[PDB]
């Protein structure tokens, strides 16, 4: 098992799209990185002010009032 020790999903080639599907073993089917599938919820994300530059995602972030900015990066 790989894609359990790396941190993502078994998901079915029909329900994750083409590009998701990732090339590790383990699984009953395919792996999908959920980390990058969804955005800022995918590992958790990051307000931080609009003073520090960093990352724009209208998705979360847009209601975070003090540093309406959400960040998520692969770790």
């Amino acid at each position: 098992n790989e894609c359990v020790s790396k941190g993502f999903g078994c998901l079915p080639q029909s329900d994750c799209p083409q590009e998701a599907r990732l090339s590790y073993g383990g699984c009953s089917t395919v792996c999908c990185d959920l980390s990058k599938l969804t955005g800022c919820k995918g590992k958790g994300g990051e307000c931080n002010p609009l003073d520090r530059q960093c990352k724009e995602l209208q998705a979360e972030s847009a209601s975070c009032g003090k540093g309406q900015k959400c960040c998520v990066w692969l770790h």
